[PDB]
């Protein structure tokens, strides 16, 4: 319909599905699931761009990057550009300096609060323009525009799309050096233990997930199977009543990675996969409370959280009630 960009939206973690992609492909693409605003930058053969969203609506802080710019004409003419018909870039639009969800608020703002262009005071009525020098973007796909307009799936499997994006990247950086153009970080994992290892390595850096991509899946339209969110999206309850610590026999952590959480049903779940920042914050609390013994692991560790009711998140649920890949969300 009238530029219904309608991008590929990953479906939620389904381990059986991912296991079948793995078997059939020989590995899995896994990228960080960035938290920003998804941009679908349409550039036509008229040398016009549209900084659209996942919902085919223009993005306020970036509405000022739309319309005609000669450098798109020159980029399309370039040998190295394969989309002479025009193209759509798919990726995450991040702001530099701020945290996620300040960046995102910044992008949806129209009326100031200054991270502005003008320049490189304000009291009201001012169309805010996000300064390009604040925009960091992370591309994961690019489509020939006529396929975006038709609604059809773009028949480029995942492993090829990355070639198409690493090839577009220097034309973009050359002609438009205002913006920080980059490719999403992708890792190729050969087994399910490698997938879990990577996932929690990234939870530990405060990224709350990955998008697992079937390397042989093509670029599909709308929410469809093939791209999977590996992120705890089922939230849940319980009381904390224990501390799970950190594997001193073979691993990264020497102090508290989560809680023993008694679930409503009678299940004891060890809700861990947390940020590193929450790990080191929880250990100080454990370390201090126990230092009214002075020792710190007639005497045992005070957990200054036993009995604390909480909300745990998990990825999915096995027949026998097992919660697959559970993490802590917040006490409640
Ligand atoms: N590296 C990535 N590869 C693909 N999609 C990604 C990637 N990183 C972030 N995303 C995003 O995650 C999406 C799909 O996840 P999801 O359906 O949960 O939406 P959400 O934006 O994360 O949250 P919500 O829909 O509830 O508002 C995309 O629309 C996109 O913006």
């Amino acid at each position: 319909v009238n530029i219904k960009t309608n991008p590929f939206k990953a479906v939620s973690f389904v381990e059986s599905a991912i296991k079948k992609a793995l078997d059939n492909a020989g590995y899995l693409i896994a990228e960080i699931k960035y938290d920003g605003v998804r941009g679908n930058i349409c550039v036509d053969n008229t040398a016009n761009s549209y900084w659209l969203s996942r919902v085919s609506k223009t993005i306020p802080a970036l509405e000022h990057l739309n319309g005609f710019d000669v450098r798109w004409k020159r980029l399309l003419n370039d040998d190295r550009c394969f989309y002479k018909d025009g193209f759509m870039l798919d990726g995450e639009l991040m702001v530099k300096g701020v945290d996620f969800n300040t960046g995102s608020g910044l992008l949806r703002t129209k009326w100031t609060d200054t991270k502005n262009q003008e320049f490189h005071r304000k009291k009201d009525k001012v169309p805010f323009k996000l300064h390009t020098g604040h925009l960091h973007i992370k591309l994961y796909a690019i489509l020939p525009l006529h396929i975006v307009e038709s609604g059809e799936d773009c028949d480029v499997m995942t492993l090829l799309m990355q070639e198409h994006v690493k090839n577009m990247l220097p034309l973009l950086q050359e002609y438009f050096p205002e913006i920080e153009w980059q490719a999403a970080e992708s890792y190729e994992v050969y087994d399910m233990v490698e997938l879990q290892q990577l996932y929690e390595q990234k939870r530990a850096e405060g990224h709350e997930g990955l998008i697992v991509k079937d390397p042989m899946c093509i670029y599909k339209r709308g929410k469809k199977s093939g791209w999977w969110k590996m992120k705890p999206e089922n939230e849940a309850d319980g009381i904390i009543q224990g501390l799970v610590w950190g594997t001193k026999g073979l691993a990264n952590e020497g102090k508290v990675i989560g809680f023993e959480v008694l679930l409503e049903s009678g299940r004891l779940v060890n809700a861990t996969n947390i940020s590193r920042a929450l790990m080191d914050e929880f250990t100080e609390t454990v370390k201090e409370a126990t230092l009214s013994q002075w020792g710190f692991f007639d005497a045992c560790t005070i957990n200054p959280y036993d009995g604390w009711a909480c909300q745990i998140s998990y990825m999915e649920e096995t027949p026998d009630g097992s919660l697959r890949h559970p993490s802590f969300v917040m006490f409640r």
